[PDB]
């Protein structure tokens, strides 16, 4: 599913995620813009030989099982396949706790090249929320 800017903010925050850590909304959808554009059947290979997932770009090299990253780990429980889901309820569960691991939103290297810094407010505007 590709999801809409204030489509995609309003899932988020019905999800919890606005605030989550101290990130605000704006925030969240940046990162989803540049990680994945909204899609939540985006996959993408890492140099490592691991790969990233969803909407949130989750990488299967520490947070979930996709059967193919060895010496991996799946600290969220779940297989990648499920951050591909139309319902994104399993990738946010799953980056509250990436975002939670110590570096905050920096866990994301296009949050920080990207996002952080800017005025992610103007990702949610617009927006009835
Ligand atoms: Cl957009
Ligand atoms: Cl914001
Ligand atoms: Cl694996
Ligand atoms: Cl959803
Ligand atoms: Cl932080
Ligand atoms: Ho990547
Ligand atoms: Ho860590
Ligand atoms: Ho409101």
């Amino acid at each position: 599913k590709v999801f809409g800017r204030c489509e995609l903010a309003a899932a988020m925050k019905r999800h919890g995620l606005d605030n989550y850590r101290g990130y605000s909304l704006g925030n969240w959808v940046c990162a989803a813009k540049f990680e994945s554009n909204f899609n939540t059947q985006a996959t993408n290979r890492n140099t490592d030989g691991s790969t990233d997932y969803g909407i949130l770009q989750i990488n299967s090299r520490w947070w979930c099982n996709d059967g193919r990253t060895p010496g991996s780990r799946n600290l969220c429980n779940i297989p990648c396949s499920a951050l591909l889901s139309s319902d994104i309820t399993a990738s946010v569960n799953c980056a509250k706790k990436i975002v939670s691991d110590g570096n905050g939103m920096n866990a994301w290297v296009a949050w920080r090249n990207r996002c952080k810094g800017t005025d992610v407010q103007a990702w949610i505007r617009g927006c009835r929320l």
